[PDB]
C-alpha cells in the first residue's frame, strides 16, 4: 500500500491519522508516495554513558544517561522541523561525533559500512528527509539524507 516501513497511525491527541516509518523514526502528516549503490547523509550524533566511546570533542568523559541523550535529539528535531534552527548548525555545534567540523556531513557510501541501524534508515530516506532518533552503539543519531 506504501513504500517500504510505513504505517499508518493515529494521533492521541487530535485523532487525526499520521505516517510513521519504523525503518527511520520518522513520523508525518501527510500519506508517503513512492535502491541505489550509494547514498550521502549528514547526521548529528548525541553519546550518552553507554556509547562504544563515551568521549567526544565537545567532552571528555561524557557522563549523559541514554533518555537525557534522546530528550537532547528530540528537541533539536522539534527545532528543526520548525525551522527555528538548521540541521547543519545544530550539528555543527552540539554533534558528538568528529564530523562535526564538516556540519555533520559523513559523504558517500555503500551498504556493509555503516552501522547497521544506522545504514538501513539511511537507505530507507528520501533525498532531502530526516530520519526520527536512530540507535546505533555510538549513541542517538539524526540522519538527514542529503544524495
Ligand atoms: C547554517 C550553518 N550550519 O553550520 C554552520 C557552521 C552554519 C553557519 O552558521
Amino acid at each position: 500500500k506504501l513504500p517500504p516501513g510505513w504505517e499508518k497511525a493515529m494521533s492521541r491527541s487530535s485523532g487525526r491519522v499520521y505516517y510513521f516509518n519504523h525503518i527511520t523514526n520518522a513520523s508525518q502528516w501527510e500519506r508517503p508516495s513512492g535502491e541505489p549503490a550509494r547514498v550521502r547523509c549528514s547526521h548529528l550524533l548525541v553519546k550518552h554513558s553507554q556509547s562504544r566511546r563515551p568521549s567526544s570533542w565537545r567532552q571528555e568523559k561524557i557522563t549523559r544517561t541514554k533518555e537525557e541523550a534522546l530528550e537532547l535529539i528530540n528537541g533539536y528535531i522539534q527545532k528543526i522541523k520548525s525551522g527555528e534552527e538548521d540541521f547543519e548548525s545544530l550539528a555543527s555545534q552540539f554533534s558528538d561525533c568528529s564530523s562535526a567540523k564538516a556540519r555533520g556531513d559523513l559523504g558517500a557510501f555503500s551498504r556493509g559500512q555503516m552501522q547497521k541501524p544506522f545504514e538501513d534508515a539511511s537507505f530507507a530516506l528520501r533525498t532531502g528527509e530526516m530520519s526520527g532518533p536512530v540507535f546505533t552503539d555510538s549513541g542517538i543519531h539524526i540522519i538527514l539524507r542529503t544524495e
